[PDB]
């Protein structure tokens, strides 16, 4: 019946899980680790009270469940869903209650361990272009909040090892919608560019959903490649269900042009993109260089 704060009380650790399927440890990367210190007292929380922890900077969590109990030496004191950001905050969260227990305690406490990616850019979305300014590369503080309380530990973040010179593509799942948000940058031009076609076609059972995509310039990308601003600019586009295709004119030194859709997969753990690729730094002769990528996903 009331919502209390200041459970959460401390940041342990956290550390990132190398697998087979993953290389490096960027912010992205699943999966990421956080475990977190949690302190209750019954003479100022009853059992259905409320609580939020606060994830700055989390696009998801790495998990099938839907909740995340706060337990101790096997009893379950609080059950936490899951309220991941995506595309729709900058921030995930824990939404907890408080539950009845069958020890009586005054004070009791424990951690509880998160599964979880942070979201440093992906799309020109307002979400996705604020959180591309989360990090940097090399040390970092994470923070939590609960209520006015602050958790923070320190962590090591790797660059992409992807050159940003070159042209640069993400995907990334959207669990809530069962989409992908999928991302090209152009090749940079030292001088802006005189025009380019950028984009892609989807296939196997991939189509492009033209309600949600972003076209772009933006200053320079992140130490993940991805876009940190987005202006517009000129250029003509049409999505249909298979292609985004984007032609260009007349961008400034300085900028990255990039598109990004949404897609929807027959297979959200297997579809292919083919890209068109072409641009003409200005000053120079027109790049036509596509290419074809298969992206693989290990989503439960």
């Amino acid at each position: 019946m009331k919502t209390i704060t200041g459970v959460f009380n401390s940041f342990d650790s956290l550390t990132w899980t190398r697998s087979v399927e993953y290389v490096y440890k960027g912010p992205e990367t699943p999966t990421w680790n956080a475990v977190l210190g949690w302190s209750l007292n019954s003479t100022t929380a009853d059992p259905g009270d409320t609580f939020t922890l606060i994830l700055p900077c989390v696009f998801k969590f790495i998990t099938t469940q839907t909740s995340v109990d706060l337990t101790a030496d096997g009893v379950s004191y609080a059950t936490c869903d899951f309220n991941a950001g995506e595309e729709f905050t900058t921030f995930s969260s824990l939404s907890c209650t408080v539950n009845s227990v069958s020890v009586s305690y005054a004070r009791v406490s424990g951690t509880v361990k998160l599964p979880i990616t942070f979201n440093v850019g992906g799309t020109g979305s307002s979400v996705d272009l604020a959180d591309s300014k989360c990090f940097t590369a090399g040390k970092n503080t994470v923070t939590f909040m609960d209520g006015d309380t602050k958790i923070s530990t320190t962590v090591d973040f790797d660059a992409s090892p992807v050159s940003p010179s070159g042209y640069i593509t993400s995907s990334r799942i959207i669990p809530s919608l069962n989409k992908l948000s999928s991302l090209f940058v152009v090749p940079q031009c030292e001088n802006g560019y005189t025009s380019g076609i950028m984009g892609f076609v989807a296939s196997n059972g991939a189509t492009i959903d033209c309600s949600n995509v972003n076209i772009g310039i933006s200053k320079g990308l992140n130490d993940w490649n991805f876009p940190v601003s987005s202006e517009s600019f000129s250029y003509t586009k049409t999505c249909t269900s298979t292609s985004i295709t984007v032609e260009f004119q007349n961008v400034p030194a300085g900028y990255r042009p990039f598109v990004d859709a949404y897609i929807s997969a027959e297979n959200i753990d297997k579809y292919t993109l083919t890209y068109a690729n072409e641009y003409t730094c200005e000053n120079g002769n027109t790049v036509v260089d596509p290419f074809t990528l298969t992206w693989w996903g290990y989503k439960n």
